[PDB]
């Protein structure tokens, strides 16, 4: 279709007061980045709840992807799902972000802001929802087709889901963390795609981004070894075109400079005693 441009935002959606806010709501920055990478058994139990709720919200919003829907409506459905299940939407009020999920159409790499933009036939849309409940976070995203998606765009989406799943399969105690981005990038590059560098996955727990970084490209200089009880996301963004990007005037929305489309998937993972468990169903 035509290159995207910003629509109009709807007003802030309320959250029932009884649902606890993360500490960072309304503040310039979050108190995150230096927390332990291995979680306690108590926190891991809590993170199974938050992950399940985030995965339900993402699935409910995904069911509404269809030509003619607005990205604001996806956000209303995600928001409603989270608050009906007792969870706060972690994006809402993180460094002022104004909505309860990120909706990233077509050439939007990440961090799209739900708004009056109407989806049309052929579009792809990433919906990224995080839930905060029991003092911990759960983060997941997926890219959904709207209507009759072109073969090159269908392939990019299915190969980005494959890359994410291949990477998840490598996770176990003792594995070098660098294998994740080796597996993602070696697979994506077979088809000539380019793996985004400047946005990464991350440890997650009682804080949204806890200071652990997970790269999605090949970077053998990272020495980090995976430990039982570590919790982190794998969330590669994969481009049909070049990596060069621009940020919109809202200071959030990241778009490819060449306007070629891009796809993402994300799960929150637990390193178990023997392998990996997807906490976001
Ligand atoms: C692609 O998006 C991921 C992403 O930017 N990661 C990079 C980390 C972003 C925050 C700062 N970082 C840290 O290491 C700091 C320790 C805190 C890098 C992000 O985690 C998404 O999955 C999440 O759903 C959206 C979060 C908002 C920022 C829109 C609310
Ligand atoms: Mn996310
Ligand atoms: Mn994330």
């Amino acid at each position: 279709r035509t290159a995207l441009s910003p629509g109009v935002l709807s007003p802030t959606r309320p959250v029932p007061n009884w649902i606890a806010r993360p500490e960072y709501v309304g503040k310039p920055a979050a108190q995150e980045g230096s927390e332990p990478w291995v979680q306690t058994p108590e926190v891991i139990e809590k993170m199974r709840v938050a992950g399940r709720i985030a995965a339900g919200a993402l699935a409910e919003a995904g069911k509404a992807v269809a030509p003619g829907v607005t990205t604001d409506e996806l956000d209303r459905i995600a928001h409603e799902y989270l608050v009906d299940n007792g969870a706060y939407p972690s994006t809402l009020g993180y460094k002022g972000f104004p909505k309860s999920c990120c909706t990233s159409l077509n050439e939007v790499i990440c961090h799209g802001i739900p708004d009056s933009t109407v989806i049309t036939d052929g579009d792809i849309v990433n919906i990224d929802v995080t839930a905060y409940i029991g003092g911990v976070h759960g983060d997941t995203n997926a890219t959904f087709p709207a209507g009759d998606v072109a073969d090159e765009h269908r392939l990019l989406v299915d190969r980005t889901r494959e890359a994410t799943m291949r990477a998840i399969n490598t996770v176990k105690p003792g594995r070098a963390l660098s294998v994740i981005g080796r597996v993602i990038e070696s697979y994506a590059n077979r088809f000539g795609y380019n793996v985004v560098r400047d946005f990464t996955g991350h440890g997650i727990g009682t804080t949204f981004h806890n200071g652990l970084v997970v790269l999605h490209y090949d970077q053998p200089a990272v020495e980090t070894i995976m430990q039982p009880g570590m919790t982190f996301t794998i969330e590669p963004m994969i481009n049909l075109g070049a990596l060069d990007y621009e940020i919109w005037d809202d200071g959030w929305t990241v778009v490819t400079k060449d306007r070629k489309w891009t796809a993402q998937f994300e799960h929150t993972l637990l390193v178990t005693d023997t392998g990996v468990e997807i906490l976001t169903c």
